[PDB]
C-alpha cells in the first residue's frame, strides 16, 4: 500500500453568492474566481510564489475565453509560471478539482496547490450551430439548458429526474417544502449568527459614472415568500409533481478556492493548517438515479477509512433540489439536525461549477477540533463526489 | 521524504483517423469520436469493459456538446454505469493533462485501471450570442473556435500571431519553416504507405441514411498539398515581416485518442502484457506570448527529474502546432533533428486540439523499440506546457 | 384639367430565377437596375425622360435604405428622379403601375417607370431586439413571417388555398393537371421563343470566375411528372389537395414598364405598345384571397362596359393552380385563353415582380385591337385587376 | 373627366412615445388601427364610407403581412377595404396623402383614409440567408442599415448632414439654439393645450399590472438645456456639429387623416377642416438630402403661383435641426413662422408617421382663409411638400 504525502487545508475562501442576473452578474466566472483565489491565499498568510499549480471547476465553458483557470490565476496576480486546468465533473467539478489537486500533492508532484470552482451563470450564452440557416428558421439554444440542466439520455431537465426518485422513495411535497423553508431558516440564521465571518469575502462592483455597490453577502436567501412555497406550480412534471422552484436549487454566480499543502510545506511556511483531508471518493449510477450516487460515494469513504456514520460530527450534501437531501437522509438513516447545518444551495443558490468547493470550504471552517466533516454532491450523468476531512 | 507510489503502465493506445475541418468525420460529434477510441483501446488491451474503473477525457471546446462530454463518450462506448467520468481542459496540452492526472491517481493506489486521452469536433464547434439586452446598431455572434481555442486573451491575438514573436526572438525565417513542414508531410506519407499506423488507428464507419457507407481508414489532411505552392502563400498572421502561414501551422481536426493505463499490479492480475512504463512528467509556463518556448523547460523538468540526458532520448514528439514550435525547441535543447517527429505530426496530420496530447504519447508507445526511451511536449494557449518521458518495455 | 389617356411604352424582365439558384448572387435593387434599364432601351427614349419611379417589393428588410431610388439610380437615372417603394404583398408589382398610372392621369407627370422587383434568395431571418428569453432564441424566416402566413388565420398561405379547395370543390387531381398543363405551356412558349422581345439577358460576374449569362427562366425545367400524383400534401397531411409542384414557388426577378401620357408619346414620337383601359383593386375576408381577383376582374369589365367574352387573353396569377382553378369555376371563361404561355406554378413568382410581369406579357403577346386582363390576388384577402388594349 | 376637389374632414395621431418608452410595447399596426379608429370617429361618418387605406411606414421587417392591411382590419373598417404600405423613408406618411389625393382626383374612389405608421422599439435585427462564415458575424440592426445609413457615401443621414452644415456655414451653436427653441415651443403647445383636437390618448394594458394611460408626447421632457453645449458630436470627431440633443430621436407613434372629394364631404354632410391645394416632389445628391425641401416647396408655389409671403404656417420637418435652418436661409422666411407648436427634435420622429404628423397638425392649426406648406426630407436625397387651405 503507497506511502502518501498528508494533505492539509490551510484557509478557504468564497465571493457571496449572486441571483441569476443579480447583484454579481456583471463579473465573468474568470473574475470571480480571482477574487476567491486571491482572497484564500491572503487568509492562507503566503507569498502568493508559494501557490504551485491550480485547478478549478467550471462546467460551461462558453465564450470565457481561452483557458479559464488561467484567467483566474493570473487575474489573481499570481505568477505567469503557474500551470493551470479547468476541471468538468458538472455539479461534481469544485470537488473534483480539490481531489485532484489532493492526488497531485499526496505524489509528491507539488507541495502547494489552490483548487476550487467558479460559475457566471448570468453570462452563460446562448448557441447556434456551425453550417447553413435552414428553411423556416432556427432556435438558439440557451447552454444553461442544454449543456447544464438535460440528461443526455433521458432527454428531460434534471428536476424531472429528480421526480422519478421522489417516486420509488415515496418522497412528497409537503416533506420536500418543509426541508426547504427548514434551509431559508438556516441561512438566514447563520448569516445573522455571522457564521461566515471568516468564510466569505465582500466584492465591490464598480460601473463608471454609478455609485459602488458592496455585496457582502449571499443574494439567493431572502428571495423567498413562505406562505406562497406550498401553492406554487411543479414545473418540471405538471401531474403529480413534487418539485417546485422554492424546492429546487437556483442559478448562480459565485467562486470558491482552498489553498491545499502537504503537512511538510505547512511546516516549512509556519502557517496553522485548518483540516486534514482523509479520503474521498466518486461514485456513479443510472442517469436518471443521480440523486442517490451521493449515497454510495458516501459509503465508499468510510469503509475505505474504518469509520461508522455516527462518527460523523457534521453533513455537506450538497441541495441540488431538496428530494435529493432527504433520499440520502434516508438511504443512510443519518440524523437531520447535523446535515447541512447552516443552510445549502437550495436557499443559498446553486453556482454548479462552485458548489463542490463551497461545502468543503465551509466543513473546514464550521468543524470543532478533532471533529469528521463528510461531503457529498450529485452530478449530472448519474455521478457524486465525496470527500472526508478532519478538524485540526 | 518522497512518497513510495505504483508504478503506471501503458497496456493499448487506439485513435480515429483524424479527418479534416468540415471533412470526413464531421458529421460525428466529438463524444461519438471519443466512443470509438475508448473502445478500440479496450479492445486492443484484451481486457473486460468492467475492469476499467474511471476515465479522464481532454477536450478544449464542450460548448454545446451536451452535459458531461466524457460521461457521453465512456456510455456510448458500452462501459458500465458505474464508472465515474471527468472532464478536462488545458487547452492543446488537454489530452496528456488527462493522462498524466490519470497517472497519478493510479500512483496514489486509488484506482488499479483506466482510460484516459482526449477528443474534438472542431467541425462542430458553434457560434455564441450573449445573454441580455441586445445593444443597439448589432449583435455579434463569435466563432467559439476563435473566441475560447485560438486568441490570447491577454495579448488579444491569435495563436498564430504569438508564435511570429517567437519567429523574431530566436531568428526563425519562413524557409526553415516551409522546409521543416514539407519534411512533416513527407513523413506522414511515408509512414501511412509503410503500414506503421496498422495498430495505432482504428477505421471509422461513416452512416448516412439512402448514401452508400463511408470508411475512414487513413489521416486525411496529409494529402492535402502541393509543395509548389507552399513557397508561394502568404503570412496571414502578421502584415509585417511574416514566416507563419497556412501550410506551416497545423490545421482545424476532428479526432479521438484513448489509452488503457493501469498499476503494474494490475496487469500482472490479468495477465496482460504492457506496452510501455509512465516514468515521470511535468507542466511548465511562461509569458502567454510566449508559448513556443514552455516545452523546452516541460521537457527539461523532466530530465532533470529523472537523471536523463536529452542524448539518452530515443525519440521525441513535440506537437507541431506551428512548424516554428518545433524548430524553436530543436534549436534551444539541440537535439537531433532525425529523431523529432519521426512519422508526421499536426502540420501535416491535423490539431483536433484536445485530441493531440493523447495522440502523441499513444505514437511514442507504438513506435520505441524495447528498452528506448520517448518524450512527448505539447504547448498550450496561455503560455503553458506538459511533457511526458516513457519507456518502451 | 381633363384626365390624360395612358399608354405603355416597354415592358422588361430579367428571367426568374430559382431559390438559391442562378440569380441569388444579386440583390433585388440590381435586378430592377436591369430591368429598368433595359425598358428606357426598349421605349427609345433619354434616361432623362424618366421623371419618377415606383417599384413593387414584398421583402424590403436588409436590401437598405429606399430600395427603388437604388434600382433607379443603379442603373443611371438622374439624381433627381423621386422613388417610391409600394408594398401591397403579391400584387405590389401591379398595383405600381396603377398608382404611376393615376399621377399621369392627373398630369402630375408625363412620363413614369413602374414594375417590381424581389430576390427571396436574399431574404434574411430575423431577431427581436430586447431581452433574450431564457432557455432559447427564436430567429424567424422572413419569407414565412411576412411573404406567406396570414395574420388573422395563423396558417401558411397554402393552407388557405386548401380552404377555397373545400368550399368550391376543386380536388387534387384537377389542381395537379392544371399545374401539369402550366408546365407545359411554359415550355411550348420558350422553345417557340414567345419571350424573345420581353426578356433580356443577365451576367452574372464573379471576381476570378468567368462571367454567367442568364438568358431564360430557370423554374419550368425543375419537375417530374410521373411524381406529381405522388408528391406529399405538405400544408393538410390528411385529405390534402395543395402540393410543392401545384403551388407556385419561391424566386428571384424584376420587370419595368415605361408609360406615359398620350400626348408625351405623340411628343418623343415612340410607337406605344398598348393603352391602360381600366384598373381596380378588390378584397374579401383574408382567408378568401384566392376569390378575390373574380372581383377586382368583374369591376373593370363593368367599368368600361365590356363582357367576358370580348377578353381575348387572361393573366390570372398562378399563385396555386387552386387559384386559377377557382377563378375559370367562378368567372366561367375559357380555359384555353387564361395563362395561355404558363404562369407562376411553372414560371416561379418573385412575389413583389409578378403583377407587373403579367401586364407585361399581355403587352407583348396581344395581337392589334385585342383586349388581355390580368389580375393578382394577394395576401389579407385583397387583389389587383388591370385591361389593357393592344395598340 | 375634369380632376376633383380633395379636403380633409380629420386629422388624429397616437402620442409619439420614446425609444423603448411608453409605447414600446405596441406594434406599429396597432398603433395604425388607433390613429385610424380615432380619425373616423372624428370624421363623424360611417366606417363603411372608407374605401382605400395607404399608410406609411418605413422599417416593415418582422411586422407580419400586410402592415396596412393590419391597422386596417384592426381598426374594424370592413374586409372590403383594399389596403397598400407606402415607403418613400422620411417621407412615407406624407406621399402616402398624396397618392391617395392623386386617386381621388381621378375619381376611382371618394372616401379614403391615409397616414403613416412606425415602431422603432420593436424593428428587429437581421441574420443573412446562408453558411455562417468562420470568424462569425454580425447581426445587423435594421433601424440602422435600413433606416439611417445612406447607401452611396455609407454613412449616418447624420454625417450626410454634417456637409450641409459645412457647405451653408451653419455652426453647433446654432444648431444647438433651433434644438432648445423646439423644446420650448413644444411644452409651451402641450402647456396651452394645443393638441387637444389632434392626439388622441392610448391605454397600454399590461397582465397582473394597472393600465397606463399615454396622453402625451413623451420626448419633449427628455432634456436639460445647461447640457445641450456640453455634448458630443457624434456623426463627425473633428469639425463636427450635429448631436444626440440637436438632431431628432427614435420614437414609436401613428397618424391617419380622412380625405374625401368635395362632392363626397356634401353628400354626407361634413364640415371638412381644409383643402389638399397642391404637392410636388423633388430629389437632389443623396448627401444633399437637408435642401431638397427648398426644391419641392418652390415647386409648389411655383404651381399655384402664390408667394412665400402667403403661407400663414411652415411645417419643415425637423430630422436634423441643421435642415429646418439650411430651409429658413436658403427660403429666406420668417422663423417666427416656422414649426410653430416644435417638431421632430424634441417631439420625435417615427419615421414612417412624421409626414403625415406635420400635414395633420396643420390642419387643426391654421386659422380660416390661411395657408399652411408642409416639407420633409427623406433618405436618398429626396423630399415631398404640401400645400393646404383651412376652410
Ligand atoms: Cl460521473
Ligand atoms: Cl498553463
Ligand atoms: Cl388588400
Ligand atoms: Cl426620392
Ligand atoms: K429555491
Ligand atoms: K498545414
Ligand atoms: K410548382
Ligand atoms: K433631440
Amino acid at each position: 500500500k503507497p506511502t502518501l504525502k498528508e494533505v492539509v487545508i490551510v484557509s478557504a475562501t468564497r465571493t457571496p453568492i449572486g441571483s441569476f442576473l443579480g447583484s454579481l452578474s456583471l463579473l465573468p466566472a474568470t473574475k470571480l474566481g480571482s477574487i476567491a483565489i486571491q482572497g484564500a491565499i491572503e487568509k492562507a498568510g503566503i507569498p502568493k510564489e508559494e501557490v504551485k499549480e491550480a485547478y478549478m471547476g467550471n462546467v460551461l465553458q462558453g465564450g470565457e475565453g481561452q483557458a479559464p483557470t488561467r484567467q483566474a490565476v493570473l487575474g489573481a496576480g499570481l505568477p505567469i509560471s503557474t500551470p493551470c486546468t479547468t476541471i468538468n465533473k458538472v455539479c461534481a467539478s469544485g470537488m473534483k478539482a480539490i481531489m485532484m489537486a489532493s492526488q497531485s500533492l499526496m505524489c509528491g508532484h507539488q507541495d502547494v496547490m489552490v483548487a476550487g470552482g467558479m460559475e457566471s451563470m448570468s453570462n452563460v450564452p446562448y448557441v447556434m450551430n456551425r453550417g447553413s440557416t435552414p428553411y423556416g428558421g432556427v432556435k438558439l439554444e440557451d447552454l444553461i439548458v442544454k449543456d447544464g440542466l438535460t440528461d443526455v439520455y433521458n432527454k428531460i431537465h434534471m428536476g424531472s429526474c429528480a421526480e422519478n426518485t421522489a417516486k420509488k422513495l415515496n418522497i412528497a411535497r409537503n416533506e420536500q417544502d418543509a426541508y426547504a423553508i427548514n434551509s431559508y431558516t438556516r441561512s438566514k440564521a447563520a448569516w445573522e449568527a455571522g457564521k461566515f465571518g471568516n468564510e466569505v469575502i465582500p466584492v465591490t462592483v464598480t460601473v463608471k459614472g454609478q455609485p459602488d455597490v458592496v455585496v457582502k453577502e449571499d443574494e439567493e436567501y431572502k428571495r423567498v415568500d413562505f406562505s406562497k412555497v406550498p401553492k406554487l406550480k411543479t414545473v418540471f412534471q405538471k401531474e403529480n409533481g413534487t418539485v417546485t422552484a422554492a424546492n429546487a436549487s437556483t442559478l448562480n454566480d459565485g467562486a470558491a478556492a482552498l489553498v491545499l499543502m502537504t503537512a511538510d510545506a505547512a511546516k516549512r511556511l509556519n502557517v496553522t493548517p485548518l483540516a486534514r483531508i482523509v479520503a474521498f471518493a466518486d461514485a456513479a449510477v443510472e442517469p436518471i438515479d443521480f440523486p442517490i450516487a451521493p449515497v454510495y460515494a458516501a459509503s465508499m469513504v468510510l469503509k475505505d477509512v474504518g469509520l461508522k456514520k455516527e462518527d460523523i460530527a457534521m453533513w455537506e450534501v450538497n441541495e441540488a433540489f431538496s428530494l435529493v437531501v432527504l433520499a440520502n437522509i434516508k438511504m443512510l438513516e443519518i440524523d437531520p439536525q447535523k446535515v447541512n447545518i447552516n443552510g445549502g444551495a437550495v436557499s443559498l443558490g446553486h453556482p454548479i461549477g462552485m458548489s463542490g468547493a463551497r461545502i468543503v470550504g465551509h466543513l473546514t471552517h464550521a468543524l470543532k477540533q478533532g471533529e469528521y466533516g463528510l461531503a457529498s454532491i450529485c452530478n449530472g450523468g448519474g455521478g457524486a463526489s465525496a470527500m472526508l476531512i478532519q478538524k485540526l
